[PDB]
């Protein structure tokens, strides 16, 4: 069939600001209903313009998606489905329009010489700017990229250790940060982050890496995200710094990883058998 990368795009909802209105704040919270009944209340406006007018949004998409399988509506949605901006908001006459469950992740790679080209691509990268989400995506196709999950902490919220509860991407929820606990060593400066792979409960790789050219480990190793990559970093994942959000921290869910039917080896299954 297709093969796909699994990336953070992928089970996120697309939305459309119809209507910007003005006068709302980042914070504002958004509620998704099925039929008019509260199914999500934790959505949020991330990002306004001067006058308040809504730019970006993000909304959970765990309990979404878990309704919509129940009544026959996964993946499509449709006009059972409303958004609305809480009540309590300053905010007026904004119309924030509902479309899928995205199942596209949006990304290939191939080899990874071509795979910085993949990544900077203008289409994937307005849906990391649309959805306030860096590009870090599992380095092979194939269904098993989507048992890889990210935590990705800040220089500011490594210092405050378990405290900081990171926020879960695009499901929802929290969870108290492990970086602290992990790491022995935190980003040096404010370009950069501390990055944890997880595949089956297991931490395959834990990193700190950086958004700034130049920038290097006490041994004066390149960590600039980029260049890290391209040389052959990671055995697990691959990203770019370009719309990495400044000061991002939160965990990343990968999903939409697909596999070419004709590409496929016992190896595959035996490497997914758990």
């Amino acid at each position: 069939d297709t093969a796909k990368n699994s990336s953070p795009i992928a089970g996120n909802i697309e939305y459309t600001i119809s209507t910007p209105g003005s006068n709302y704040a980042v914070g504002d919270k958004i509620t998704v209903k099925y039929v008019s009944d509260d199914i999500e209340t934790e959505g949020k406006i991330t990002e306004v313009d001067a006058d308040g007018k809504i730019k970006k949004i993000n909304i959970p998409t765990a309990k979404i998606i878990a309704k919509a399988k129940e009544v026959g509506e996964y993946p499509t949605l449709g006009s059972n489905w409303t958004a609305e901006i809480s009540s309590s908001s300053s905010g007026l006459a904004a119309v924030i329009t509902l479309g899928k469950i995205i199942t596209d992740s949006g990304i290939l790679l191939a080899e990874i010489e071509n795979a910085e080209a993949a990544m900077t691509a203008v289409d994937f990268q307005a849906n990391l700017k649309k959805y306030g989400i860096p590009g870090v995506v599992a380095l092979y196709p194939g269904e098993l990229g989507d048992k890889i999950e990210i935590e990705i902490v800040s220089k500011a919220d490594y210092a405050k250790g378990a405290s900081a509860l990171l926020p879960i991407y695009p499901g929802g929820g929290t969870r108290a940060s492990t970086a602290k606990a992990v790491f022995g060593y935190g980003p040096q400066t404010d370009s950069q982050y501390a990055i944890i792979v997880r595949r089956n409960d297991a931490i395959v790789q834990s990193v700190v890496l950086s958004t700034k050219r130049g920038g290097k480990d006490i041994y004066d190793s390149n960590i600039y995200i980029d260049d890290f990559f391209a040389k052959g970093g990671s055995e697990y994942i691959f990203a770019t710094a370009q719309n990495w959000p400044e000061g991002f921290s939160g965990i990343l869910t990968l999903s939409g990883g697909l596999s070419s039917n004709a590409e496929v080896t016992a190896g595959d299954l035996m490497e997914a058998w758990d």
